[PDB]
DNA sequence: CCGACGGCGCATCAGC
DNA sequence: GCTGATGCGC
DNA sequence: GTCGG
């Protein structure tokens, strides 16, 4: 990684903003720079040439060169040191504690693994089941592994109703040699945007893989997602595959482009599609592509024919997936 | 200078 | 109970 | 924290 001192440097700083400082936009600034710099083909040699970087400003730049010249960073190196930031910042990696109830646990006394662990009946469900499987959602999951996942779940989608199409994306469909958590978007033909002629479409679905000891806990669950927990079998005598994270997302099949564009990200690439989409006066979301009258208010759905449609109302060459991840 | 920053599903809570 | 705000996550 | 109007 030509950067990967002032982008580590960046995301530790985003990090922050997001969840000692709670400030939101901060923390999307800190990103956006971040990933502007983990493009540029060229080994950083300044604050100024970083600033020419659109997302790289002033305040940065000057970090860059404090970074360069030194190998540190100060105002990092105190965040490190005060005990509030450093708690509120461990407590955010479990699942379903965030800034607000990171820095009410540390209020309570509540700052450590142990703590946690001794005080489950103060977590909510989420929470729980965030803390129980703390060190195996800190693993990454191999493409050989998110490969076996894939034959399971779309072989069980099958077996519940063969008009089901299961699409694994996330950086899976980006290509990555290795995933944080699977992502998976389903369609029926039964659920479009104009009425839902069958109930418990994604309901089925869970259960058969729940029934097959794929789908483990649930995190959260409704009509068209869910969040849960999942695990690979093992064979006889095998230590048993971490627990990994699984989200199900069922979408309208008539709206499965926009469901798809959405669903394969990046995080960061999809802010910055619907960003560009709004400056040329349109609104994406998982659904549709709209224009914007003057009031600012949208407009009828444009009609989509595929991926590709979608950057073309706004003005953008096609980026396959495997260009729409945080690095090149 | 300064308003705006992507957009939304599910869980939880406050007020009626 | 519903409605709307907030937290957290994708 | 950054940037376009
Ligand atoms: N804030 C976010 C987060 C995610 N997304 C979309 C929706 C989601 O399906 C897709 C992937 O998100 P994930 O959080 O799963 O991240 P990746 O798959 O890119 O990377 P990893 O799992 O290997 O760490 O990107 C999005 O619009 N906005
Ligand atoms: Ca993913
Ligand atoms: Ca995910
Ligand atoms: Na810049
Ligand atoms: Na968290």
């Amino acid at each position: 990684t030509l950067n990967g001192g002032i982008t580590d440097m960046l995301t530790e700083l985003a990090n922050f903003e997001k969840n000692v400082s709670q400030a939101i936009h901060k923390y999307n600034a800190y990103r956006k720079a971040a990933s502007v710099i983990a493009k540029y083909p060229h080994k950083i040699k300044s604050g100024a040439e970083a600033k020419k970087l659109p997302g790289v400003g002033t305040k940065i730049a000057e970090k860059i060169d404090e970074f360069l010249a030194t190998g540190k960073l100060r105002k990092l190196e105190k965040i490190r040191q005060d005990d509030t930031s450093s708690s509120i910042n461990f407590l955010t990696r479990v699942s379903g504690i965030g800034p607000s109830a990171a820095r009410k646990f540390v209020d309570e006394g509540i700052k450590t693994l142990e703590d946690l662990r001794k005080n489950e009946d103060k977590l909510n469900h989420h929470q729980r089941i965030g803390l129980k499987y703390f060190g195996d959602f800190e693993k990454r999951i191999p493409r050989e592994e998110m490969l076996q996942m894939q034959d399971i779940v779309l072989n069980e989608v099958k077996k519940v109703d063969s008009e089901y199409i299961a699409t694994v994306c996330g950086s899976f469909r980006r290509g990555a040699e290795s995933s944080g958590d699977m992502d998976v978007l389903l369609t029926h033909p039964s659920f479009t945007s104009e009425s839902t002629k069958q109930p418990k479409l994604l309901h089925q679905v869970v259960e058969q893989l729940q029934k097959v000891h794929f789908i483990t806990d649930t995190l959260s669950k409704g009509e068209t997602k869910f969040m849960g927990v999942c695990q690979l079998p093992s064979k006889n005598d095998e230590k048993e595959y971490p627990h990994r994270r699984i989200d199900i997302r069922l979408i309208p099949k008539d709206q499965y482009y926009c469901g798809v564009l959405y669903f394969t990200g990046s995080d960061i690439f999809n802010k910055n599609m619907r960003a560009h989409a709004l400056e040329k006066g349109f609104t994406i979301n998982e659904y549709t592509i709209r224009p914007l009258g003057v009031t600012g208010v949208a407009g009828e759905p444009l009609p989509v024919d595929s991926e590709k449609d979608i950057f073309d109302y706004i003005q953008w060459k096609y980026r396959e997936p495997k260009d729409r991840s945080e690095h090149h």
